[PDB]
């Protein structure tokens, strides 16, 4: 029974793949962490394969739906999930096959850069994007895709090239967030989009995780600064959580998984660097519990014929 | 004759307490600086006690006025003056009683973080905050409170935790200022609020003062960068001063005292580091003269039954 | 046949002077680079002299046109080209006569700081600047003028003072760009102003070029970060180029020459530091070809009686 896969579902393998990598970084401190990493990584990779196959079907048989999402000044952003997750799967696979991993990383990096270059810039022509288009999802092509390239390139040994992507994402972040939070202040985000508030958790933690990958895990002043703003945003989003889910818990809450998983990844580096170890443990446990809850609610929905379109 | 204390009056002990700390930092260069520091610090602490007592009375007998200021998307910010000044008084008291100082610092830090977490985030629900709510006072809970925690925690020996607060404030600053200055460009701030333009002086100087506390007074590239933007803002506000006071000099001009006092504090570190010593001397003298003028106009108003509500 | 010189034409000597300085920095790697630098520098200096003479005539005989551009919340910005180019000519002249160079640098630095202090701040009074005034040209007095002072002061040996100007420009940039790109998203820039999109290329490259002047050419994390965002903007502007010139190629395209020339200058430092040498070569060649095309189209227009007003 054919159906067009909602692009946002790539957030599921994305969150799982990022959490696999966080656990990978604990292996030398806690050897059993590698088994947990490998299991999360295989599950994320499997889900990614499936979703890539489903999306290839969407492109072949439901192309006009993709074209409409592509030209939308709001919905285009979710497409960036595709190359982001491709890169994270490459990072996972690198532990087993660096050749295949490097192919996936380059495909994702070229694909996300071509994507942004075509669409993010086109917004600057005016008249299509409106004030009401100012959504957290914009972080995906503008910010998160660049941080993911930064960290993946560093994994491959291209640290200086990674810094270029890092810079592109960090400055893009700082340049978009002001107008986003002002818009949220003035305009009440409608319930159907509120789960995407979870993406507001992402920038500072995805940023510091990419930074720590490129700088060999040196926890310095910048990294601490980023963690500070990251936790501020976490506390804000926690207070806002009842309003976020005013209309009920739903699968869109996977939007939080990117920032959660990056908070866990960055915590491993803070722990290794003997900076705020107690905070690190808390951060790492919290993010795992929250993602575990997402998995449980996803298994629940799956067994009730919900989930898919 | 009972009366409800206007919350903004906490700006007076705030400015004096911050100026006490600036002088404290000169003691080893100029021993008489410690007497000047102690006198400013005792006066600020005394005024703070009084104002805290008056505000406790406001909470008990005029609670609905506090509730209205609290839920206002503009007036809520002045409440942040309370924990900020509590921390600065703790910093002063630390020279005499580190135990009491540490209690005040933690009360202020927890109180300001709870405050922001409850109210600054709630703004993101939309529909209450309006474009016309975009006032410089927002810096108080969003930016200045975090910088004050950063510096106070560093005083207590919690440097890495201080960096987290520093980061939260520095990034929050950069994220709010763009929309503030655009709003000021487009919308003429009404005279009754114009004294609060003085708060625009604060961010860069309060930032660098907190930075220098946490990094042991090392005047590095970041510190110089911050000073640069700080002076730009000073020059802009000086040119704007006749327009700020178009409707007359008033007590609201204490709004400038936070940035002035922080400019004096940061100047002590620049002087100790042998960076721009001539600029430092100028900055330190200027801020003291300006705060001295504020004291004189406050003594004036006090002797004319003006001042209080 | 008297005529009032359009202020924007100072962009021509500006671009050429900045490109002279980029080549100057290659002299020790490639000795023939000094001849290319000297020729570009003499041509830029000659054009500057002429344009300064023409503008002195405009001030004497067409003063009301200058007054109107000065008080315009949009057109005032182009006036900043005057002190910027004065400084860059001083930087060029320094190779032959450091005394004269230092006079020009100080005149430009004092002039641009007085200019911004008078006009950029005055915008904050509200009611004159409108949303539709949010143009890329604002970068000139707010950002580029400060970076140029930073680098020129460093040339003169005033590195710490240069850092203050650097800071003023870097933070000003970060504070304006968010509202600029949001405005471009929402409002289609009209064709007659679209050439000024070229100024969007400038900030990151002019920033890193100034940074590298003040920090003795040390290619560090900040410099790489800036280059990253710089290239992102380049790719975006390249995709947008057909829309920029939808109504035809014109002399306003000299607006791109500031970012192009700074990209070439920064590339010399990256090359000297053995960072991304291949990218550096590409950047340096690209910018030269693009500026060469501008020269060719300018010679073309000159020989067809176009060009001047
Ligand atoms: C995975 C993301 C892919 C997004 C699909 C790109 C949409 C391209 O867009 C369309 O392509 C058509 C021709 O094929 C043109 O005729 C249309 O003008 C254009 O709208
Ligand atoms: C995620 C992998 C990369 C996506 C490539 C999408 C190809 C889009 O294709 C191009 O997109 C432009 C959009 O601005 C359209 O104007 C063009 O019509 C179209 O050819
Ligand atoms: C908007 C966020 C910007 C913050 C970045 C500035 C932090 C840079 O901090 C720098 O880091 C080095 C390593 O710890 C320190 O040694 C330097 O002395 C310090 O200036
Ligand atoms: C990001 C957090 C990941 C690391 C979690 C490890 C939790 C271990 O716990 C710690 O183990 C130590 C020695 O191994 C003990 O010294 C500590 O006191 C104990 O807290
Ligand atoms: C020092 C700052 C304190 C701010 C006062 C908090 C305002 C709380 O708010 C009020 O509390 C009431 C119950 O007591 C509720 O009934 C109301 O719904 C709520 O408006
Ligand atoms: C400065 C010291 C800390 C202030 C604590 C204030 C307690 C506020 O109280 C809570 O505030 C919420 C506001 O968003 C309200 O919604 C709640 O009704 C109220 O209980
Ligand atoms: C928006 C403001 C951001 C500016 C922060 C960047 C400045 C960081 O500057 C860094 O500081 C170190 C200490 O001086 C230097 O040694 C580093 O080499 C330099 O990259
Ligand atoms: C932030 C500024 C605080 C310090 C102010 C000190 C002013 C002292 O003045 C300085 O004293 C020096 C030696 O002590 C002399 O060498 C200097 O030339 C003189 O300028
Ligand atoms: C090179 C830039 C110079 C800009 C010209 C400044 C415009 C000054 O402005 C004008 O000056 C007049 C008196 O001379 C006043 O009468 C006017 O009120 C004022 O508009
Ligand atoms: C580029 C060299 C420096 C330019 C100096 C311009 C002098 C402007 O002159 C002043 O400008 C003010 C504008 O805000 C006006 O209000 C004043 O009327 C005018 O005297
Ligand atoms: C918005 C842009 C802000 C980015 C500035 C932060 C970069 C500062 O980076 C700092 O630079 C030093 C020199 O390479 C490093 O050694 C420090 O360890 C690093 O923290
Ligand atoms: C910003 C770029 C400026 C420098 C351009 C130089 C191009 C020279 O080319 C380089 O010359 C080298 C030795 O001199 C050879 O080793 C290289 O392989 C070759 O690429």
């Amino acid at each position: 029974k054919p159906f067009p896969l909602p692009t946002g579902y790539f957030g599921i393998p994305l969150g799982l793949a990022a959490l696999s990598l966080a656990w990978f970084h604990l292996e030398n401190l806690f050897p059993a962490a590698r088994m947990v990493s490998d299991v999360l990584g295989i599950v994320a990779s499997a889900v990614w394969i499936l979703f890539i196959l489903m999306y290839a079907y969407k492109l072949r048989y439901y192309f006009e739906e993709v074209r409409a999402e592509y030209h939308s000044p709001v919905r285009f952003s979710f497409i960036a999930l595709i190359p982001i997750t491709t890169m994270l799967v490459g990072d996972i696979l690198y532990r087993w096959n660096p050749l295949i991993a490097e192919v996936l990383i380059w495909i994702g990096t070229i694909g996300q850069l071509l994507f942004s270059t075509l669409r993010v810039s086109e917004l600057w022509q005016g008249g299509v994007f409106e004030q009401k288009s100012t959504h957290p999802s914009f972080y995906l092509p503008a910010v998160a895709a660049n941080f993911t390239s930064a960290s993946s390139l560093a994994l491959l040994g291209y640290h200086d090239l990674g810094y270029l992507f890092f810079g592109a994402g960090m400055i893009a972040w700082i340049i978009f967030e002001p107008v986003l939070l002002q818009h949220l202040r003035i305009s009440s985000l409608e319930p159907q989009f509120r789960a995407t508030m979870g993406i507001v958790l992402a920038p500072a933690f995805v940023c510091v995780s990419a930074y720590l990958s490129i700088n060999h895990g040196e926890v310095d002043t910048l990294a601490k600064i980023l963690w500070g703003y990251g936790f501020l945003q976490l506390f804000f989003l926690l207070r806002l959580f009842p309003w976020i889910v005013e209309k009920g818990l739903n699968i869109g809450l996977w939007a939080f998984s990117f920032g959660l998983a990056s908070m866990a990844n960055s915590a491993t580096a803070f722990y290794h660097g003997n900076v705020l170890q107690g905070v690190s443990i808390f951060a790492f446990v919290f993010s795992n519990v929250m993602i575990g809850l997402l998995v449980l609610m996803t298994i629940y929905k799956l067994t009730k014929g919900q989930f898919f379109l």
